[PDB]
């Protein structure tokens, strides 16, 4: 909270200063320009102009004294030193020079979420974090007709939000003669022979859904670098800001597992959902991302009940257990003691699997993902420039991670660290947890699903990518410097798909021979 207010101030002031540089304008003009770019939705533009009204004169005075954003934000008291909270420097400065600058700033100012609108934004964000089910959902079946706030970006769109027995993944109601009860777009009678289309096209095709149990990576956490790069900034940079905020800065609709939109990169690789739908068009809309920022084996229990699958009335599902780093990645200064132990991981996963067995239809399939070896994050990025540092070449990822660490906001103290010993210990723990998951999958059995393990194998992805001409830093989210980006997520989903195809082809089911007839009769099946 102190960390978040400090970091927010430093980012905003940095963008203001860089916009003044890019346009060769005054700071007043740069601040007007920033606010002018923002959407009116969610009070974003209005909040910006209120901030400029409240703090703008002081920002002008301190940038006029050549203070950088970190000094400005301490002078303005958005950043504060405490007994167990040192002052955090984003830019390298001798201590004397930092203290002189901060004292000058404080002198300049002496000469002469409670805020309106921002409070509204803060409340809506908190509510989005707290809730794992859609806000708009008249019939309470957890599927929505709206995209964000845990709506159809996260799970198949509800084709009838006035009927809690109509939703994606349901076994059809007497072959869907009069209503498309399972939202796959297939319904009605073939006039040639009187046979219900859902019966002739889907009977015996063994439909199944895809369910992700995921973290921020799984939900495709992504802050557009366009929001922080003054050199290319305009109105069009922020058009996606309202939707991204109401999706908790996640983009599940573009994720490697549950993505259903056309990919940004346009690469061949498609999401697991897209491949399952392609294999059997009866599976149209049967995706769910049961994923939350910060999820780990320890706290998945706090939102897994948001999963929607009726054991008696729904088709089976492929369930991917993808707690792929927060059991080792944390923000505690003494970070190793905070990491999950193999014994804790065993207990936590067994509790999840026992819960799943009583909440999945029989015939389901559960795949446990191993944890990545994140040592290539530091290796790939530490000398490159962060988006906020690209204009003036003055913030490397090493400097960015050090700043976050000081603020207790670094998302992975163990891997995003200049300390090689610590990075090695973190990878060792991740491999021990992966071994625990592999032991569970090859030993424990459950009545309603079979159980499997797949390794994460980031090295396979980096090799695929380097073979195509790419570099490893291009696989990482530029703003957070931590999460796999959209490309990386899709490449990893491709590896997983192909492993399942070779190792356990029954998990994917058969290719439906009526796919082409489904498209001829129903087209896009109602879209997404
Ligand atoms: C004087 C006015 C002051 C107020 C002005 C407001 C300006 C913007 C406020 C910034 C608020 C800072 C929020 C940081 C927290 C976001 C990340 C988060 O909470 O989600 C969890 C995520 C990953 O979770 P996991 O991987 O641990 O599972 O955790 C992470 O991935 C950590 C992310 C850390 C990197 C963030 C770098 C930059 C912040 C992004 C700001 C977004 C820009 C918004 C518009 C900008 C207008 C210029
Ligand atoms: C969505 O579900 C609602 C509720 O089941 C449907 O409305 C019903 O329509 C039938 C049609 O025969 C009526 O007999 C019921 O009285 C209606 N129920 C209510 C509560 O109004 C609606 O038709 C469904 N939409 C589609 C496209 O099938
Ligand atoms: C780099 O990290 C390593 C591992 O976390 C630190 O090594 C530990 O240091 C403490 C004392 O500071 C010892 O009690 C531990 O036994 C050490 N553990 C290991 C595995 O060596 C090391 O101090 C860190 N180095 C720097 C420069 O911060
Ligand atoms: C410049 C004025 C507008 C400021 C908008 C603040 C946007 C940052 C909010 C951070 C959202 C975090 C969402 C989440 O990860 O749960
Ligand atoms: C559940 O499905 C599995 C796999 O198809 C099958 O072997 C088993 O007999 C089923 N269990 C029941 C109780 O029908
Ligand atoms: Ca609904
Ligand atoms: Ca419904
Ligand atoms: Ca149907």
């Amino acid at each position: 909270s102190h960390g978040q207010s400090c970091l927010g101030c430093v980012v905003l002031v940095s963008v203001i200063e860089q916009l003044a540089e890019v346009h060769n304008s005054s700071v007043q003009v740069a601040m007007e320009r920033l606010c002018s770019y923002l959407p009116e939705k969610l009070f974003l533009k209005t909040a910006c102009y209120f901030l400029v009204q409240t703090f703008g004169s002081d920002i002008i005075k301190l940038l006029d004294e050549a203070m950088k954003a970190d000094v400005v934000c301490y002078a303005l008291e958005f950043c504060k030193r405490g007994a167990v909270q040192p002052q955090c420097h984003l830019y390298p400065l001798p201590q004397e020079a930092w203290e002189s600058a901060l004292e000058k700033a404080r002198q300049v100012l002496r000469r002469s979420c409670s805020l309106p609108f921002l409070t509204k934004i803060c409340q809506k964000i908190e509510l989005s974090i707290k809730k794992a089910v859609p806000f708009k959902d008249v019939d309470s079946d957890k599927h929505s007709v709206f995209p964000t706030l845990r709506g159809y970006h996260w799970r198949g769109r509800d084709c009838n939000d006035s009927d809690k027995t109509v939703y994606p993944g349901r076994r059809p109601d007497n072959w869907d003669i009069h209503q498309d009860s399972n939202c796959n777009g297939i319904w009605g009678i073939d006039p040639k022979d009187g046979i219900p289309y859902e019966k002739k096209f889907c009977e015996g095709s063994q439909p199944r859904g895809i369910i992700l149990l995921g973290d921020a990576a799984g939900a495709h956490f992504h802050i557009p670098p366009e929001w922080l790069t003054a050199s290319q900034m305009s109105v069009n940079s922020f058009l996606n800001l309202p939707s991204a905020l109401t999706d908790e800065l996640n983009w599940p609709q573009l994720s490697g597992v549950t993505g259903f939109l056309d990919s940004t990169s346009g690469i061949e690789e498609k999401s697991i959902y897209h491949r399952l739908r392609k294999r059997n068009h009866c599976n149209h809309r049967d995706y769910q991302s049961i994923s939350k920022n910060g999820a780990s084996s320890r706290n998945l229990k706090n939102f897994i009940e948001s999963l929607s699958r009726n054991q008696a009335s729904d088709h089976p599902a492929i369930v991917l257990y993808a707690m792929i780093g927060n059991d080792v990645c944390n923000s505690k200064a003494d970070t190793v003691p905070e990491m999950t132990t193999p014994e804790q991981m065993y207990a936590n996963v067994m509790q999840t699997l026992t819960h799943l067995n009583s909440h999945l239809p029989n015939g389901s399939h559960v795949i446990l993902y191993g944890l990545p070896d994140g040592t290539f994050l530091w290796d790939s990025l530490h000398n490159r420039y962060h988006p906020l540092g690209q204009l003036n070449k003055d913030v490397t990822y090493a400097q960015f991670f050090s700043f976050l660490r000081c603020l207790q906001l670094n998302p992975c103290n163990g891997w995003m660290s200049s300390n090689k010993t610590l990075r090695t210990l973190t990878s060792e723990r991740a491999e021990q947890l992966s071994n625990t998951l592999k032991k569970i999958a090859t030993t424990e059995t459950f009545a309603n699903f079979d159980l499997f393990y797949v390794d994460f194998a980031f090295h396979e992805i980096i090799e695929d990518w380097q073979k195509r001409g790419g570099q490893p830093w291009q696989l990482i989210e530029p703003v957070d410097g931590f999460h796999p980006n959209e490309v990386a997520s899709l490449l990893q989903a491709n590896r997983v798909w192909e492993k399942i195809q070779l190792q356990w082809p029954h998990v994917l089911g058969k290719e439906n021979p009526f796919n082409s007839q489904i498209e001829e009769v129903f087209g896009d099946q109602g879209g997404h």
